[PDB]
Formats: C-alpha cells, sequence, structure tokens
C-alpha cells in the first residue's frame, strides 16, 4: 500500500538507549547501532510480510493484521507480536516477561518513519525509498 516497498534506512535518534531499555548486551548494540538496514514491506492478500535486511542480521515477520504471532526479534527476545492499522499507522506491540514495547511505522511525505518506544525510551528511525 503506502506502506509496499524497499525502504533504506537514513538516519536514527535514540537507538542505543533503547536498546539498552530492552536488555541488550554491548555486542549487540554494537553491532546494531551503526548499521544501515533494509526494510522490504510487501502484501499478499491479508498477510503483510516486514523484511529486514543488514550485513550480520536479517529478520522476518510475516502476520495478518489483529492477530498475534510469536516472534524472534533481531536481540533474540522471544516475544508475542500483535500489529494493527490506526490512522494509517501501522502499530507493532511487542509483549514478553511483563513488558511491552510498542513500534510504530508511518508514512510522511518521503519518509517512513518509525518510532519506537520502551518505557522513557523514544527512539526515531527514519526511512527513504530505495
Ligand atoms: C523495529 C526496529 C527496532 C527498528 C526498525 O524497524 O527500524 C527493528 C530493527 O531495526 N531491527 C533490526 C535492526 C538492525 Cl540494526 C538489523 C536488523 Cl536485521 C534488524
Amino acid at each position: 500500500d503506502a506502506f509496499v516497498g524497499t525502504w533504506k534506512l537514513v538516519s536514527s535518534e535514540n537507538f542505543d538507549d533503547y536498546m539498552k531499555e530492552l536488555g541488550v548486551g554491548f555486542a549487540t548494540r554494537k553491532m546494531g547501532g551503526m548499521a544501515k538496514p533494509n526494510c522490504i514491506i510487501s502484501v499478499n492478500g491479508d498477510v503483510i510480510t516486514i523484511k529486514t535486511e543488514s550485513t550480520l542480521k536479517n529478520t522476518e515477520i510475516s502476520f495478518i493484521l489483529g492477530q498475534e504471532f510469536d516472534e524472534v526479534t533481531a536481540d533474540d527476545r522471544k516475544v508475542k507480536s500483535t500489529i494493527t492499522l490506526d490512522g494509517g499507522v501501522l502499530v507493532q506491540v511487542q509483549k514478553w516477561d511483563g513488558k511491552s514495547t510498542t513500534i510504530k511505522r508511518k508514512r510522511e511525505d518521503d519518509k517512513l518513519v518509525v518510532e519506537c518506544v520502551m518505557k522513557g525510551v523514544t527512539c526515531t528511525r527514519v526511512y527513504e525509498r530505495a
């Protein structure tokens, strides 16, 4: 839809602080911090797929809006995720060990903007079309 495409990370703010708040250790934060992944979003019927590709780590999720699914995250959390579409924003919540984090993906001019919140930390990542 508005989201379908191949997207390249161009800017990131507060990602280390976000990863620290999730409990990610030094080595994994170090491998994630300077990475510039591609995000590839596609849709087939009811099923949306989001691939994240980077030199040292790839991940993929496929889901139906409003249907909880199990996910292994790039930092190896085993989470339960639910993704909904609210006002044109794709809103993902991940739940694990009594904690939650929310990841919101929105389209703003030429940008795919991703806002990641864990407790008091808010990280913003900006992608542009490859
Ligand atoms: C939602 C998220 C936290 C942020 C975003 O979508 O931008 C997911 C993300 O970036 N995962 C990720 C990061 C690296 Cl560095 C490499 C690989 Cl494979 C995956």
